[PDB]
C-alpha cells in the first residue's frame, strides 16, 4: 500500500519570525511563539512573542539573557497551576517565563552535577513532570554546539519536586517530544523524535523521571535532509509529526509504526506544531518563510497539561 495523503487548507497567521518555533497557548487562550534565530551584533538574542490572532501583530514578551549571554528560546509549554510558560532554551537550558516578561533560569546543572545542556522541545505529562529534549551541548558560557552529527543529545525530566534529571543521552539531535497517556490519565509512553535518523523513539513511563523499555516507535518517511521536528497528539492519541524538509506532517496511530496518513504542507520545512485548545485547529511554524500557519485537523487535540484540572 501507499500512505494516504490529504491536502487541507493552510492559512498564514503571522510572518517574519526568525526560526519560528514554540507555538503555545496560555491559560487565557493567548498565543505565543518563539524566534530562536534573532541575533544582534552576530550574537544570540532570541525572543518570546505574543501574537494577536486577529491582526497578526507581534509583541515581544521576553528577550531572555543571563550574565550577558542571550537565549535561544525554542519550545514552550504552559503550566497548569499558574499562567506561566516553561521554555526550552538552547543556550540557557530551561526557563520559566511570566506574561510580564520576568523570567528565571531553572538549572545551571542537573541532578548529578553535570552542566546543563541547551534544550529544544518539552512536554508536560498529566502528573506535572516536564520531559525535555536537549540537542545542544552545554549551556552558556560554553560555545553553542548541536548534535547534528555527534550523539551527545540528551533527554531530561524536570520533576514536580524540582529535580532536573538527565534520563537518557547519546541522541543525534533529539527534537520533538510528547507523552502518550492512558484513558484514565496515567502517563504511558514518552515519544522522542531523533531528527536526522528518521526515527521516533518511545519509552514506557514508570513514574517521575523513570523511563524503561526504550525502542524504536515509528519510522519517518524520506531521505531528505531533516526528519521529525515538533509533534503533538490529537484526542485519539494519533501523533502528528512535523517532518522538516519533506513538505509533510506525518500522522501516526497510537501504537506507532509507519505513518497511517500524511498531510501535505504548502512549504518544505514544518518545524513545530500545537493544537489550539478545545479545537481541531493546528498551528504550524515553518522555517522556509519564518511564518506561522494554521489548518483544520479531523478532530480536537489532546488536552495539554495546562487544560487539565486537579
Amino acid at each position: 500500500m501507499e500512505i494516504p495523503v490529504i491536502e487541507p487548507l493552510f492559512t498564514k497567521v503571522t510572518e517574519d519570525i526568525p526560526g519560528a518555533m514554540g507555538p503555545v497557548f496560555d491559560k487565557n487562550g493567548d498565543f505565543y511563539i518563539v524566534a530562536p534565530s534573532v541575533e544582534v551584533n552576530g550574537k544570540p538574542a532570541g525572543e518570546i512573542l505574543r501574537i494577536d490572532l486577529k491582526t497578526g501583530k507581534k509583541t515581544v514578551i521576553c528577550k531572555p539573557e543571563v550574565n550577558g549571554y542571550g537565549g535561544i528560546p525554542a519550545g514552550c509549554q504552559c503550566d497548569r497551576d499558574a499562567n506561566q510558560l516553561f521554555v526550552a532554551d538552547m543556550r540557557l537550558g530551561l526557563l520559566v517565563v511570566q506574561t510580564d516578561g520576568t523570567f528565571e533560569e531553572i538549572a545551571k546543572k542537573d541532578s548529578e552535577g553535570r552542566r546543563m545542556q541547551g534544550c529544544a522541545y518539552c512536554a508536560f505529562d498529566y502528573e506535572g513532570n516536564l520531559w525535555i529534549t536537549a540537542p545542544a551541548g552545554e549551556v552558556a558560557p560554553a560555545d553553542f554546539t548541536i548534535s547534528l552529527q555527534e550523539k551527545f543529545g540528551s533527554i531530561y525530566c524536570f520533576t514536580t519536586d524540582g529535580q532536573m534529571i538527565q534520563v537518557d543521552t547519546a541522541f543525534q539531535f533529539p527534537a520533538g517530544i510528547a507523552v502518550r497517556h492512558m484513558n484514565d490519565g496515567r502517563p504511558y509512553q514518552l515519544i522522542v523524535a531523533e531528527q536526522p535518523t528518521k526515527k521516533l523513539w518511545s519509552y514506557d513511563i514508570k513514574g517521575p523521571a523513570k523511563i524503561e523499555n526504550k525502542k524504536v516507535w515509528g519510522h519517518i518517511p524520506g531521505t531528505h535532509e531533516g526528519g521529525a521536528a515538533g509533534m503533538d497528539f490529537d484526542e485519539d492519541n494519533n501523533l502528528l509529526v512535523a517532518n522538516r524538509g519533506s513538505s509533510h506532517i506525518e500522522v501516526f496511530g497510537p501504537k506507532g509504526g509507519q505513518p497511517k496518513m500524511r498531510i501535505r504542507c504548502p512549504f518544505e520545512k514544518p518545524s513545530a506544531l500545537h493544537f489550539k485548545p478545545q479545537t481541531k485547529t493546528i498551528f504550524v511554524t515553518e522555517h522556509e518563510n519564518n511564518a506561522v500557519w494554521k489548518f483544520e485537523w479531523q478532530r480536537n487535540g489532546k488536552k495539554q497539561y495546562c487544560e487539565t484540572l486537579k
